[PDB]
């Protein structure tokens, strides 16, 4: 209920995000696509990130949902 | 059954919380919204935290249900 | 089958416990309430602990179940 | 299908085991009881270990089913 | 819905990938096969990688679906 | 679909494997038995390894599936 409109807004508005993984590694890019299981994160390559390995998504700017 | 009224009380009363992640990283803010999968944690930005990556939520002050 | 009567006895008899998290962090207090997903652990604050982040619960004294 | 008779043999024969957690911490004792979620591990006290946090169970001696 | 065509494209085109595990370890090779649980990663040997332990798949070069 | 024939071949042909856990610990031995949840790994003792704690299984030699 909450994460779909949130991720959709980040994708639609091309919001740069930081994605922190469960081990603390920080990824950066824009959300190109997502579903209930993964996020496709675009930077220099399109890397697929599994949501089970994500702790938090931090937008680079305030976002109006 | 327990976490829903607990998190709702924290949300309604805007209690500042610390959220500790499974890797030990400490996040801080107010609970803006939540569901069975994620918590929207508001600080300088509205960051989404996946509950599977949360170990403990610690309110900054005693609260009651 | 096993964890419900065990946690219920710890709660009913106000047994001080140590709760070790999957990252090795040690929490301490008394079990105020619990369900199939979380434990409410009371010390100086009532902190909610997600069972998916718990490795072991260690009672401070032998307990008769 | 495999872990149930394996753990039951360890329990019935009171074989001392080492239980390694997903963070690498080593626990030790005898399996007092178990189900599909937890192991009750008996040493100085009866500590409950969540199976989701277990990586490996190592008996102190060869055992057979 | 996203990871299946993504991984299939990586498999069909024999794109070298880096697979980062939830502990940060980097694996490398080509995706020989995959399903909803595991990836068979081919290098000197065919190692099976459990998707629950994967954080991110990073292709060595831009790819398109 | 993939991991059953793969693990069955490793078991049938007594292939020495290394099993890496989600914390990076390396186990070694031969797969004596397995099911959808655990692997029984034989070395000097028969230790049970939970698949939820496994990141990758690496055969010591190329294997024909
Ligand atoms: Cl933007
Ligand atoms: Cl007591
Ligand atoms: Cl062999």
């Amino acid at each position: 209920s909450l994460q779909d409109p949130y991720l959709n807004t980040l994708r639609k508005e091309r919001v740069p995000v930081s994605i922190y993984l469960v081990n603390g590694i920080k990824l950066q890019g824009q959300i190109e696509s997502f579903d209930q299981f993964v996020i496709l994160l675009k930077n220099t390559v399109s890397q697929m990130v599994w949501k089970h390995a994500i702790s938090t998504v931090v937008p680079s700017r305030p976002v109006r949902l």
